[PDB]
């Protein structure tokens, strides 16, 4: 459930895309 961004611990976010 997230947009996933380069780090994958916290990057993984909605907001990222």
């Amino acid at each position: 459930d997230c947009c996933p961004c380069p780090a994958g611990a916290v990057r993984c976010r909605f907001a990222c895309c």
